[PDB]
This record gives C-alpha cells, structure tokens and sequence, in this order.
C-alpha cells in the first residue's frame, strides 16, 4: 500500500555512479541478508529501458501466436526472453557493474548470470501463488544464498499494473514440509508468517534494478491497467550451481567473454532466436 518503495529496502543512485563505497555496499548486503531485497533507484538511462521496452512489446505479438503460451502459474503471466542482438545487448544491463559489486560480495568474484530473460504481465492476468523462483538445496536446512535474481522494470511499476508482491526475511525460512514440487509456499507457513512479517507490495520507477534472494517467497498479481507490464530478469549463480548457458552471438563475445563480470554464455554465428530458441546449433 506504499507510495515509494521503503527505505528499510532502497539505495538512490544517479547512472554514472559504477561503484558503492563501502559504507553503502555494507548496507545493500545487511539488507539482502535481513530482508532478502533491494531496490536500487536511478540506475539506468531511458535510452536504455525505452529501446527494451519497445524491442519486448514488438516481440509480444510473435510470441502470443505460439500454439500454447507459456505462462508462470496462472494466465496473464507469460514467459518471453528480450532479444539477445548485438543493439539491444548493452553492458549496463547485462554487466552492470553496481549489481555485479553487489553479487560479487554475496555469491563470490567466480558468480555468474545465467539467465537473460522476461515476465509479460498482461491485462486481466491472474493471481500467482506466493512461491520461490529458486528453491532451498536441501529440505529443513539453513544456508547462505546460492543465486540473486535482477529484476529489471521496463515501465514505471505501479500497485495497479502488476507490481510483485514481496514477503521480506522469507528467504532464509525452510522448514520440513514448506514448498510443493513448483516451489509453492504451503498455506500454514504463509499464514504463521503474515502474523511475523507481512508481505509488501509498492511501486518501482523504470530506472530502478531490484535484486532479490532467488528464495525470497513472492506472488505476481493481476496488471489492471490497460498496457502489457514488461519485465526484464537476469539471475546470477554461484559458480558450482549447475545451470544451461544463455545463447549469445558471437559479435558481443569481445566485450562479453573477457570481463571479470562472468556470464554463463555459449555464443553461435549469425542471429539467435530469443523467442522459440530454434536456431539450429544450441
Ligand atoms: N530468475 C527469475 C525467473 O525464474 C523463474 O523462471 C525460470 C524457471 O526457474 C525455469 O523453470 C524455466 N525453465 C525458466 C524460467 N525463466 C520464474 N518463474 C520467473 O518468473 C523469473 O523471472
Ligand atoms: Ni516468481
């Protein structure tokens, strides 16, 4: 029911800042570790978000027309990969040096994304279950974290256009019997936990980046706004946590393959089909 997104959870930044000094990376990991999100203001461009936002809402008619959409959970949310083309992959997105600061710290300089994807919350959609993106590696076990999700808003975020429900602190919670095989918090756990810590939902500002504990309990919620509510999602990995590589083409393996920002890539000649990855050598 926020106006803005909390304090308890917010770092301002303009885009020009590339680091944090270590007053401000001390807090961004003391809130990923108590609360298990951030939302990090102002840092990206609009020539950036606009260009991803267009290339994303051209892309949504090519990917309605597959003969069975797929979608997280419920209707309205659909799976769509952003476009891995050498215009529309930038450096500051993919290899934003303030989140791989950030990651770096949390997972460890060998950390790596493994995932360029996206979430298309259309019109009418409907309510998710609260669940985990990523789940615990073992069952009633407490460990750090293994992955963070970088979640990359392509319009301004409002409560009525489909703005995530987030449950704070959830990510360190794994208690036997907790999540179901589509990592689906159980009732009972959800409802011991509102009376703790309720869930939050506030609005975020094209610009901003939110990285949050891939175990972090949330629920997409139904947009209903009038206009499709693209998201961009990249996930960084601990380097020992086994994930398939994101196909990339070769002209962005210069600036992509050398940096110390490691990406889990396989690169291919000529274009990649983001949409229905049917291009020939996988
Ligand atoms: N790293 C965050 C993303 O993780 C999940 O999606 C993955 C999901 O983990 C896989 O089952 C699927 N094969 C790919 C999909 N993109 C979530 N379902 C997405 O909503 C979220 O964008
Ligand atoms: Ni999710």
């Amino acid at each position: 029911a926020l106006a803005a997104p909390p304090g308890e959870l917010t770092l301002a930044l303009t885009p020009d800042d590339k680091t944090l000094d270590p007053a401000s990376l001390d807090r961004a990991l003391a809130i990923l570790a108590e609360h298990g999100i951030l939302v990090l203001t102002g840092m990206l461009r609009t020539r950036l978000t606009d260009q991803l936002r267009t290339a994303m809402l051209d892309d949504l008619p090519e990917v309605l027309r597959q003969q069975d959409v797929p979608t997280n959970f419920v209707p309205g949310h659909v799976q769509q990969d952003p476009p891995v083309r050498e215009s529309l992959l930038f450096p500051d997105v993919l290899l934003n040096p303030v989140v791989y600061q950030i990651t770096h710290a949390v997972l460890g300089a060998d950390a790596r994304n493994a995932v360029y994807s996206g979430n298309m919350n259309l019109p009418g959609s409907h309510e998710q279950p609260v669940h985990l993106d990523e789940p615990h590696l073992w069952p009633g076990i407490s460990h750090p974290p293994y992955c963070l999700c970088v979640d990359v808003p392509l319009i301004d975020f409002t409560l009525e256009n489909g703005s995530t429900e987030y449950w704070p602190g959830s990510h360190v919670l794994n208690p036997d019997e907790c999540y179901d095989e589509r990592g689906c918090v159980l009732p009972a756990e959800l409802e011991r936990r509102r009376a703790v810590a309720p869930p939050v939902r506030f609005p975020i500002p094209v610009g901003s980046v939110v990285i949050r504990d891939g175990r972090l309990w949330h629920r997409g919620v139904p947009n209903l706004s009038a206009a499709p509510r693209p998201l961009l999602a990249m996930t960084h990995y601990t380097e020992w946590f086994d994930m398939p590589p994101i196909q990339l083409p070769d002209t962005v393996k210069s600036w992509v393959d050398g940096s110390d920002r490691h990406t889990h890539a396989h690169f291919v000649a000529g274009d990649v089909d983001h949409l229905t990855g049917d291009h020939p050598f996988a």
